[PDB]
């Protein structure tokens, strides 16, 4: 499967979700890439303006991939894998209630998983992995790859 080819990696906010403040939604995803760049030797930028190897947006139903989202629950969120265009870019379901805590859903957690995605990584069977491909919150403030996460990232960087 695919990979970054290089070590500075950029991401791009396309739009913000109304369910979260400005400064939440840059935090949770500023902190979501940190979690990978913290096991890997890549980098990673927010970009304002221009292309950015990482498009995050937000967007509901039908939104111009052949991926079309359900409504408020069921899918919540999916990535591209690297890749030129479309590649590495991360779509969420605006019909969720994004939040920074346990109510509705976290965008932090849900990022963690998506970035995994924008990288390379595929889902895991290990329900502790955060690329297991069901939803459970776990506080945030704690968060950590499992060892399965980190195996699985080692063997596409670094
Ligand atoms: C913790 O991160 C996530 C992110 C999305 C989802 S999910 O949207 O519920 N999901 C599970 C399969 O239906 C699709 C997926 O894996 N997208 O990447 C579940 C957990
Ligand atoms: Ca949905
Ligand atoms: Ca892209
Ligand atoms: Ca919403
Ligand atoms: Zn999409
Ligand atoms: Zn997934």
């Amino acid at each position: 499967g695919p990979v970054w080819r290089k070590h500075y990696i950029t991401y791009r906010i396309n739009n913000y979700t109304p369910d979260m403040n400005r400064e939440d939604v840059d935090y949770a995803i500023r902190k979501a890439f940190q979690v990978w760049s913290n096991v890997t030797p890549l980098k990673f930028s927010k970009i304002n303006t221009g292309m950015a190897d990482i498009l995050v947006v937000f967007a509901r139903g039908a939104h111009g991939d052949d991926h079309a989202f359900d409504g408020k629950g069921g899918i919540l969120a999916h990535a591209f894998g690297p890749g030129s265009g479309i590649g590495g870019d991360a779509h969420f379901d605006e019909d969720e209630f994004w939040t920074t805590h346990s109510g509705g859903t976290n965008l932090f957690l849900t990022a963690v998983h998506e970035i995994g995605h924008s990288l390379g990584l595929g889902h895991s069977s290990d329900p502790k992995a955060v690329m297991f491909p069901t939803y459970k919150y776990v506080d945030i403030n704690t968060f950590r790859l499992s060892a399965d996460d980190i195996r699985g990232i080692q063997s596409l960087y670094g």
